[PDB]
This record gives structure tokens, sequence and C-alpha cells, in this order.
């Protein structure tokens, strides 16, 4: 009949994550094992993170910024004076045409003073932020909050090396406050009346979209969202609608996990229907340093051995987030 089915997106407590009780640490990393080779995704419950106060400064953002702001914090692809913000900025709207607008920062820790940022590396670029008095607060929830989903990363990729065989540090060693490329998204998805075709489009299969088929560019994606379904993961029989949570964080893998561990986590295809609805979706993309290198593994093999060859993470995350706008669009 071409009725969709309801993906299988379990609930884990990670709060074992944080403690030092090692064997209640491997039952969390059983089931981000088995998540992880099923549809790829799970609701990471008993986080610690207060996501009403996320929720609540970011919709007041997005509710009182101006025109004026959001040309003044464009990134270069809406304004040709920033030809420094490829990353870090807003990105607008444009009505009667794209629905959807957002904020991106990167690790507040780039500074001019920053080695990176003195040599002019990509992907590392300084924060921008809209005037203090006319946002007051902001900045300074927007950073609390990039360090406060950093320490909850942190103690996912303690469970992912777990699930992997790996002592947990494995992925975490290389995820670091002073180096990471890690980016918080704050995106706005308006209701809008008329909505406009223009900015829906229509999948093979006939569904409407705001946003076509991806993989991650990340290692892992620890995202919340408003109570307002619309994402739908990839499965061999078709795409799957996963369920909405607005107090927990969706986890998934990106396709550096699936290259390191030669697929045997897969980066999962997930894609977002149109709905005309007020809403939020506040990704935390968990990027390594620019010149962090994973061996490759397979768990599968008795030697785990992979010929696969190691991949500087600055170089898949540049040519990563190049080939996401050449394929789905200037978001
Ligand atoms: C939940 C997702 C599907 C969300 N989309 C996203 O997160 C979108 C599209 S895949 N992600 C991106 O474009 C990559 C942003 C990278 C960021 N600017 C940076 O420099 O690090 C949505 O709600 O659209």
């Amino acid at each position: 009949m071409g009725s969709v089915s309801k993906a299988n997106v379990p609930k884990i407590d990670v709060s074992p994550l944080f403690g030092d009780d090692q064997a209640a640490k491997m039952r969390v990393a059983q089931q981000i094992d088995a998540a992880s080779r099923d549809t790829g995704f799970f609701y990471a419950v008993n986080h610690g993170i207060n996501v009403q106060r996320l929720s609540q400064k970011t919709k007041e953002f997005h509710m009182s910024i101006t025109p004026e702001e959001k040309w003044d914090l464009a990134i270069r692809a809406y304004n040709k004076e920033h030809q420094d913000q490829v990353r870090a900025g807003y990105y607008l709207s444009i009505p009667g045409k794209k629905a959807v607008e957002s904020f991106c920062y990167l690790n507040p820790n780039f500074t001019p003073d920053h080695p990176r940022i003195q040599a002019k590396t990509p992907t590392h670029e300084v924060n921008v932020w809209p005037d203090e008095t006319k946002h007051p607060g902001f900045q300074d929830f927007a950073e609390q909050y990039y360090w406060d989903v950093f320490g909850l990363s942190s103690a996912l990729l303690k469970g992912y090396a777990l699930a992997l065989g790996k002592e947990e540090n494995f992925f975490a060693r290389h995820f670091k406050p002073d180096d990471t490329l890690a980016s918080v998204v704050l995106i706005r998805y308006p209701y809008l009346d008329p909505y406009p075709e223009a900015a829906i489009k229509t999948a093979a299969d006939g569904t409407k979209l705001s946003f076509e088929w991806h993989e991650d560019v990340s290692l892992i994606t620890v995202l919340y969202q408003s109570n307002v379904q619309n994402l739908q993961v990839e499965t061999a029989a078709g795409y799957q609608d996963i369920e909405a949570d607005d107090t927990g964080y969706l986890i998934n893998c990106g396709s550096y996990m699936a290259h390191l561990t030669n697929n045997y986590y897969k980066a999962p295809i997930a894609r977002v229907k149109w709905v005309n609805a007020e809403r939020q979706s506040l990704p935390f993309f968990v990027n390594l340093g620019y010149d962090s290198v994973i061996d490759p593994f397979d768990p599968r093999e008795p030697n785990g051995k992979s010929d696969r060859e190691p991949l500087s993470y600055g170089d898949y995350l540049q040519n990563g987030l190049v080939s996401l706008i050449n394929k789905n669009g200037q978001t």
C-alpha cells in the first residue's frame, strides 16, 4: 500500500558513561553496539543537559534577530564581504524560496591567538556573535552549551570505543577543547502560511521533503530536536520514521566512523520530511582535530585488519562539507 514503517530507535541510559562502574559502562556499550548495527540511531537519555533551557534560549534568539543583524553575521554564501565565514555565522532564509535558516558556531577557543587561525588552516574560523545588548546572555549561553554538549559527547565516545572492543579513550583522546572542529548549528524550521512550494522537494518515492538524503559529516552527531516528527532513516526495506523526543538526544554515527570501522558501524542515511510546523533542529557535530588520524580497523576480522587508508580528519571535514553543499544545496 506504500505505507511507512517506524524505525526502532532505542532509548539508552548513558549515565553510567560518566561514572566509574566499568561493567555498567559495558552494558551501555552493548546497547550502543546493537543500535549502531541496526538502524544506526538511538536516543541518549539521562544525559544531564538542560535541553529546556537550550530550546528556550535558542527560540529567543531566532525570534528576535532582525534582518540587519542577519546580514551582519551572514556567512560568505549570503554576504560577499565575509570571505572568512565559510562555516560560522548566520545562514539566511529566502522568503518564497527557502524556509530554513540557522546560526552555526565553532570551538570558542578559536581566537586570533590560536595557531590554526594564525596559520589560516581551512575549516578553522573565529566565531561571530550578535551585539550583547541586543541579545543579552546569548553568547554566554551558546558557549556554555558548546562545552555542556562537548562533555556529553566525550562520554558517548567512550561508549562507542568500548562497543567496538577498544579502550574507552580510543576516540575521546582525539576530541579535545584546544583543537576540536566540532560545531553547533541552531536551525529554525518555520511555520509558513502559505508554505512556499519552492522550499519543498519531492523524493523519488514521492515523499515531500525539506532536506534530501545524506550521511552526516562527523564522527558522531548529537542532535536535539523539538517535538515535531520529521526525520526518516533509510533501511533496505525503505525509509522509516524516526519518532520525536524533545527530552533526549538523537545519536548516530557519521561517515568518518563508517570509514574507520570498514562500515561495521555504517553512517545511516537520513532525510527531513516536510512538515508545516515551527520547530528546532540543534545538531552538535562531533568532529576531531584537523590533524587527527584514527587507524582503520575491521571488528569482523579476528586480526582486526583493515587495508583502508588512514584519513586525516581535517581533509575529511573540508571535502565532506563541500560535497554536502554541492549535493543537497546551500543551507
Ligand atoms: C537533523 C539534520 C537533518 C539537520 N540538518 C543538518 O544538520 C545539516 C544538513 S545534513 N547539516 C549540514 O548542512 C552540515 C553543517 C556543518 C556546519 N555548517 C559546519 O560548518 O560544521 C536538519 O534538521 O536539517
